[PDB]
Parts: structure tokens; sequence; C-alpha cells
């Protein structure tokens, strides 16, 4: 169904009183939940979102240089000057230079020099903040055991929930199995609220604050973002040696590739619709399933003729899975699906992981796919009843 091809499947087990089971879900995989007289469900952590990210500073890792202009100044005139210096985008340095006759003044002293160059951003990077309030998981639960294989299906047998720090409780509503109640909660360990929500091109990162507060690159507060003010724009401009009258401007190269080569090892995020995507986390639910139920106690045995249509195969966990096709049309009925190992009384032995396996078909030849957890030593997957009971040898778990 839905867990048996995933390697990280955990299995739990409830115990005589039908109320409470405790579950941990990770991005990675899924749970399968056993109660006795209760059907078996499937419980999956499907995304983990974070909603209203705001801006905490933006770094600039491309820039430009353009209207690169200077002043000098002979020695004995006074301070070079231009007009470009006040202006909070510009770039401006100052310093003095060897003047003589050769460059234009009476005496061989120092002149005073200043060069300005306008500074545009290209390409930046912005962090974001991450408030506990915001985050939200969404868990999918399915009924272990249908008709027909698959996983794409909302019905009676499947339903959505969504949970919030803020709203830690939910109901899952399946059909005539009743309701199962979910109580959820954050794993310690990894606390997305001491984290910034990095981007740059496209791409989407988890970093931790004071790396992120001590990179050195031109940064703005990612406040008032109509045209912003650049701190630290020496970062990426550089001034050559001076000569006289002049002093050459440089911009260094693009600094994404360096953010890269920093960021190895740092989880990776995603967007959806202005919605951090993140994937590490861990979350504990505690089931309530006092309102779950069986449905096809009571039918009677399915007595036609079994056949399997596969080759049972072992999963990853030693479990087995078992696709078998019925002939019958007296329907609904209840599959007798067991492992045995004594052949003549048939005493039931190992597990039945999908809980009361019906065929819910009236014509012939449906088909359906029942997974149990064998014992260890051989044993015989038995299904059906009577003389049409169909027989196969199994190894371990």
């Amino acid at each position: 169904i839905r867990c048996i091809g995933v390697s990280n499947r955990d299995f739990v087990e409830g115990m005589s009183g039908g109320t409470w089971v405790d579950v941990v879900l990770e991005h990675g995989g899924c749970v399968t939940v056993m109660a006795q007289d209760k059907p078996t469900v499937d419980i999956e952590l499907v995304t983990t979102t974070v909603s209203n990210m705001a801006e905490v500073r933006s770094y600039c890792y491309e820039a430009s240089i353009s209207d690169m202009a200077s002043d000098s100044r002979c020695p004995t005139q006074g301070e070079a000057y231009l007009d470009k210096q006040s202006d909070t985008q510009y770039v401006c340095k100052r310093t003095l230079v060897d003047r003589g006759w050769g460059n234009g003044c009476g005496l061989f002293g120092k002149g005073s020099l200043v060069t300005c160059a306008k500074f545009a951003c290209s390409k930046k990077m912005t962090g974001k903040s991450i408030q506990p309030e915001n985050l939200e998981y969404r868990i999918m639960l399915s009924v272990h055991g249908s008709q027909h294989s698959g996983m794409i299906e909302t019905d009676e047998n499947r339903a959505k929930v969504e949970i919030t720090p803020n709203s830690p409780r939910a109901e899952a509503t399946l059909g005539g199995f009743g309701s199962l109640g979910l109580d959820c909660e954050p794993r310690t360990g990894l606390d997305f609220s001491d984290l910034y929500y990095l981007t740059m091109n496209n791409k989407h990162w988890l970093v931790h604050k004071e790396w992120f507060h001590d990179i050195p690159l031109p940064w703005h507060a990612g406040a008032d973002t109509g045209t912003p003010h650049w701190n630290n724009k020496e970062a990426l401009v550089e001034f050559k040696d001076a000569h006289a009258k002049r002093q050459t401007v440089v911009v260094l190269g693009s600094q994404e590739g360096a953010v890269h080569t920093a960021l190895a090892g740092a989880l990776e995020a995603e967007m959806d619709g202005a919605k951090g995507r993140l994937s590490s986390g861990h979350l504990k639910c505690r089931l309530k399933m006092d309102k779950l139920r069986l449905k096809g106690v009571s039918y009677s045995l399915c007595t036609a003729a079994f056949t399997f249509t596969k080759i049972p195969a072992e999963t990853l966990h030693g479990t087995v899975t078992v696709e078998v096709q019925y002939a019958g049309t007296d329907g609904p009925c209840k599959v007798p699906a067991q492992m045995a190992v004594d052949m003549q009384t048939l005493t039931p032995v190992g597990r039945l992981i999908t809980a009361n396996p019906v065929i819910t078909e009236s014509t012939e030849n449906s088909k359906m796919m029942l997974e149990l957890d064998p014992p260890f030593g051989d044993s015989y997957i038995v299904i059906g009843v009577g003389e049409k009971k169909i027989t196969h040898h199994w190894h371990r778990s």
C-alpha cells in the first residue's frame, strides 16, 4: 500500500487498552500502526512549512560600479572634493599622492586625491527569520488494505490533517472505520526558530544566525527596500595603487560560488508559494483510537478459490506481500489469510499486518494485496479455507 516500499518504516503495535498509541514521524519515512480489533493505519508526515518569513538582512554577492570620478589638489591647495562624497550610493577613497612639476604642481609635496564610484547590486542573497508560531505540519493517514493498488486516492480510506504549534490537535475522519485523533508536538533536537532561512538565486538553505551575521559582504537591513543603502561596499569594491589625479576602482568577482562552498552540509529547503518547505524535522504524535472500528468483522468467509497472481516478495523489514485473485462472486467476504507451521491444525503463527482482509467487489476475479509478518524459520502462507486453500512455502522474517 503506502508504507511497504519505504525504507525508513516503523511498526507500532497498540496495547490491550485500545485508546492511545504513540508515534514519531519524519519526512523520509512512515509508520504502520496495528491495534487489536482495529484497522491497521499508515501515518506519514507529508510536508513541513513555514509561513510569513520576515527579511532580516540581505547580502550582495555580485555588484558593479559606474560613474567613476576623481578630484585632485596640488600641495598647499586644500582638500580634494567631489559631489559624490556625501552620496550614500558611492564608495569613495581619499589618499595623499606625490605631486610635482610632472603632474602640474608648483611644489613637490603631497597632494590630496579622492575617488568615488557608484555602487549597484546586481545579485544578492536574503535571509529570513523563522517564528515558532508559523510552522505547520501536514500528515496523511491511510487504512492498510484496499482492492486496488496505487497511492493516488482521497476517500473514506484516507485522510489529510494539518497541525500547528498553537493548534496541535486534529481529527482525521475515515469512513465506516470511524475517526482518529492526533495530538502532535515537535521532537527536540532541531529548533527551526533558531535558524535563518537563506535564499540565494532560487536556492534555499537553513543556516545558523551567527554565521549569517558574520558574512563579509555588503549588506542592508531588509527594511524600506524601495532603494536600498548598502553597508560595507568595500567588501566588493577595491582601489588600486594611487597615482597623481586618479585612482583605479575595481569590483571583485561574483561570490556566489564562495557562499556555495561555505554552505556545504547545510540543511536544504524549498519554496512553495512564499511558504518555506523543510524536510529535516521530527514530529511526535499521540493517536486516540477509541473511535476507530473494523468493518467486515461479521462477514462470512470467502469460500471460492484464491489464486496467486504474483510470487510473494520479501520487503526490507522481513514482511511478505502477497497478491491474490478471487474467482468468487459471493461478496463481500473475509479472505482467510495466515501463516501456519502445523499444517493439520493450521494454528496461526506470526502476524497479519493487513487487518481483517476483505473482498469488496461482487464481480468475479477480483485482485487484492496482503501484507504478513512471518515468524523466523520455515512457515507457510495459507490463503483461503477448506480444500480450495492455497499454500506457499516461506523462510524467515
